[PDB]
């Protein structure tokens, strides 16, 4: 594609913001964002404490230098620091001492499932040497108690508490175990961005300037003989190319083509609802947990026989975070609370949706290469890529590279490799 | 050209020797000479009498995992030996008030003081291999780390591998870098390690059983003299004749036993450096830290520590075996103190072992690789820690590399990570 083209990026989440940021180096870019900030799932909400204002990540928060080399380099290039926020996990079920945790060997669920936690690490480490985690567990003789009291809870930390996590791709889970992201024996190795995840997006927003249109949801995207027409904010805008950084769900709604292969490729993408509640109600902390960053509680009334229908809640104790250590205010995040959180203690709520990561869903992502470039249209974002923020931002980069702007970090071996892998995965 | 049914002696019955002999015996008439009363060397499990049974407590070698040690793991699996996760939780204590850090939680004044440095270090060790023939100390100096980090954090955590007498800050950087990137050592989590069920001695017990009368226990070799006919082994007041002789002893021992006019041997073997280690199996609970909660490894630096005299001062490392998951019902205290400064109450001491470890300075690695020049000459072969990558996998795989060269192929070719490790160690050894 020809230089100085008029390009629109639709959706200002991580993939869109990074796509736009790089595209603007060669093209006349405009970034449309439905909401009042750049970042989407990457949102840091200001909380007022006894130490000043903290920007508390409510969605996206975790990455590391190995898993997310491009995001890491981006942060580093921007002067943004990071810190280690280990994924310590405590799981509570109804009963007396019906728990296990990441940090120690205490709890009755640990006594009950000790052998299984052990074998699972071994097997996940031996695995990399296309099924679901559940199929694997069934097939390799793991107890139903392990599936629903250990596996499903630990996976909800990724997938949300409404997610059919046991149907998600095994390699996703195997890799997380072998890379020390999830573990039944130690707190996993993760980092957070200093000043919250929003910090890198703040800089992208500053760099893009008036090219960014906030609170401007795109209503329709209509390719024509002359170009592509974007209906947003009660006006009509004209472009040569349009980059989609929105979810497949949204993209289909916004897309206005006679072509019905679009309905085929974009319809049928499956999602999971997630509610993130930022609150100060300490009653959500476990009396046995407390110390653990991630605290999963399964409510009273759980039955193994009907486990498939029941769901818990996940609470994050932000006070455990090193930079929050002098803060005397409780800072808590409950994802998918079953009971209502005391609204006199609630700071803010966010409602989002995540993709399902079943092996069929992975096939569905890859197939999007068929419509890539057609009718002056491009696609990036989580639904075109590997899961996680690196996958998201790198998809944006893959599109920018295809549209003239090369991968910005070629001398960074792991960053370049990730770009190459994601470009291959996208079929671009 | 070496051929089948040769008379081969393996000198030294530690891990490398026992595995070398075990595989060699498939093709050759093998004899295994061992100085001590058991097969295993640094791999020693001592029986301890408790109210829930007699436990075989590893005093030396204890840790490995399925990724780091694929050949040993497969060997254990083939023998029907189970393993269990024994995470490397570490607690460090220095003389003041709450002058500690640990890798389970963010408590302690040393954590407060050095938290940011721990953090940067992880980042940098993870970024290192994707880019440096310095030592860990040179790195630390050069990348602006405080002296307090070098001696209150790095040196103590490194003693878990190296021993408390070790100049660990002189050891190769990539050794440390890899340990941090592979979650073996960490300032943020307990590292991923396994132990063998029934102790490490279990796999050796089986090798010993399989070898039978080919094993000569309590038979230290006095001299190894190559002749025009073959090689002569002087051991136990007798003279034994062999076609080939496989050395599985430390380089210093090898040079002492080795008897030739050739002085390239003196050049290649004479400059190997070691560190003494004393392992004390006891029941004196006064050695546990009052703050060092559930930590497996507990390092204590005695009163009188001075940062200026850090180079010459040394702590002690205590292992709390009662924290091990299979030892959870044991009411008896089971403890191992490495290099105790003060004497352990001898009315509470079960047994002591005295060993020596190699130094792993960048020069020492160069020295190991160099041993390819004498490999095969005068019917002589060399395996063991001083010819290989450090650790038990490196040790047992060196034994395998020699067995492969002498006709018996690597036993696990269809195990991709086991085969890869063999290939790497064979390349490193230059065999
Ligand atoms: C609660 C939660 C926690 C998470 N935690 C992590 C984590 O710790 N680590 C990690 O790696 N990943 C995490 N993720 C995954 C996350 O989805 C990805 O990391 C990444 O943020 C998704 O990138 P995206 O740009 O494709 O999606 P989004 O961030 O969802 O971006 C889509 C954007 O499109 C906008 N949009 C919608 N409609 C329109 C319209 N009509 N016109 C214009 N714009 C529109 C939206 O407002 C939004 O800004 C989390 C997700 C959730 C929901
Ligand atoms: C305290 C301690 C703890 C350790 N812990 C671990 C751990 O957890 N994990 C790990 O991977 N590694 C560990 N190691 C490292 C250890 O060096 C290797 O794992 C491995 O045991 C070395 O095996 P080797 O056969 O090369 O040497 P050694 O085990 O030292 O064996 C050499 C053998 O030669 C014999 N010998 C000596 N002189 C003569 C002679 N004249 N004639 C015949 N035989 C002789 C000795 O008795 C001995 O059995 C530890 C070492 C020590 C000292
Ligand atoms: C390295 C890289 O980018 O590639 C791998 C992806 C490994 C994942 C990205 C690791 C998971 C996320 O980064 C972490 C997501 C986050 C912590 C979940 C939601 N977070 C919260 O709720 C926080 C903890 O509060 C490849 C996998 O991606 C595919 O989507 C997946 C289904 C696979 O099959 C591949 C193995
Ligand atoms: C690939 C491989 O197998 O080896 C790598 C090094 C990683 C080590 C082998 C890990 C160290 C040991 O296996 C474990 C040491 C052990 C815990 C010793 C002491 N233990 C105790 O004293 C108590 C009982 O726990 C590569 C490095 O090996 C070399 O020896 C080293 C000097 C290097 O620089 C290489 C990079
Ligand atoms: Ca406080
Ligand atoms: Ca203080
Ligand atoms: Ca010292």
């Amino acid at each position: 594609v020809e230089a100085k083209s008029r390009i629109a990026v639709v959706g200002g989440g991580g993939s869109g913001s990074v796509a736009a940021w790089l595209l603007a180096r060669r093209h006349d870019v405009t970034l449309f964002e439905a909401d009042e900030y750049l970042g989407g799932h990457a949102y840091s909400h200001p909380v007022e404490t006894d130490q000043g204002t903290l920007h508390v990540d409510m969605g996206v928060e975790h990455f590391n230098e190995k898993l997310s080399p491009n995001l890491f380099r981006l942060l580093t290039d921007f002067g943004i620091g990071t810190y280690v926020a280990p994924s310590s996990v405590h799981v509570d079920f109804p009963g007396e001492q019906q728990s296990w945790n990441n940090l120690d060997f205490l709890g009755e669920l640990r006594e009950e499932l000790h052998e299984e936690f052990d074998r699972f690490h071994q097997e996940m480490n031996q695995l990399p040497t296309q099924m679901s985690i559940g199929e694997y567990l069934d097939k390799h003789g793991y107890s139903k108690s392990f599936k629903y009291k250990a596996m499903n809870p630990i996976l909800s930390i990724y997938s949300g508490c409404h997610a059919p996590s046991l149907d998600y791709n095994l390699m996703y889970v195997a890799l997380s175990f072998s890379m020390n992201l999830l573990s039944f024996f130690s707190a996993g190795y993760w980092r957070k961005a200093q000043g919250g995840i929003h910090s890198y997006l703040a800089r992208i927003e500053s760099d893009l300037g008036e090219r960014v249109r906030l609170n401007t949801p795109v209503e329709a995207v209509v390719p024509t003989q002359s170009g592509v027409t974007v209906l947003a904010g009660g006006q009509e805008h004209h472009f040569d190319q349009v980059v989609f950084a929105t979810h497949a769900d949204v993209t289909l709604r916004l897309l206005r083509t006679s072509d019905q292969q679009y309905r085929d490729l974009l319809g049928d993408f499956a999602y999971v609802p997630v509610e993130s509640v930022l609150h100060q109600d300490e009653s959500w902390l476990s009396p046995a947990g407390g110390g653990a960053y991630c605290q999963f509680r399964m409510p009273e009334g759980f039955e193994l026989a009907r486990a498939e229908e029941q769901m818990g809640s996940l609470t994050q104790n932000c006070n455990v975070l090193h930079p929050y250590r002098k803060v005397s205010s409780p800072i808590l995040i409950t994802f998918d609370p079953q009971e209502d959180v005391d609204p006199e203690r609630v700071i803010v709520r966010r409602e989002w949706k995540l993709p399902q990561l079943r092996p069929v869903d992975v096939r569905r992502k890859k197939r999007l290469h068929e419509i890539q470039g057609l009718n002056g249209l491009w696609f990036c974002g989580t639904d075109t890529s590997v899961t996680g923020h690196e996958g998201a931002i790198v998809s944006g980069m893959v599109i920018a590279d295809r549209l003239g702007v090369p991968h910005p970090f070629p001398d960074d071996a792991p960053a370049a490799a990730q770009f190459r892998g994601i470009k291959e995965f996208m079929g671009v």
